[PDB]
C-alpha cells in the first residue's frame, strides 16, 4: 500500500491531515500531500482507507500490491 493525493483535486479541507497527521503533509497553501515514503505502515493501514474515505474532493488514491 501506498498513497498519492491528486494536486487537481486537492482543496486543501485537511481532513487527511487531522486524521493520520503521520501520512500526509501540508504545503503553506494548505494542499495535502504523501508523506516521506508513500508506503502505509501496518499500524496505519486503516487510518489510510479512513483518510481516502474522508476527503470530500475524492483526492486522495491508494495503490494495492
Ligand atoms: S481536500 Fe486535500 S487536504 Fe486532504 S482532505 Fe482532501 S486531500
Amino acid at each position: 500500500l501506498t498513497i498519492h493525493v491528486d494536486q487537481d483535486k486537492c482543496q486543501g479541507h485537511a481532513r487527511c491531515k487531522a486524521l493520520a497527521p503521520e501520512l500526509f503533509d501540508l504545503d503553506d497553501y494548505g494542499n495535502a500531500h504523501e508523506k516521506g515514503d508513500g508506503v502505509v505502515p501496518a499500524d496505519l493501514i486503516d487510518k489510510a482507507w479512513l483518510a481516502k474515505s474522508n476527503c470530500p474532493e475524492n483526492a486522495i488514491d491508494i495503490t494495492e500490491d
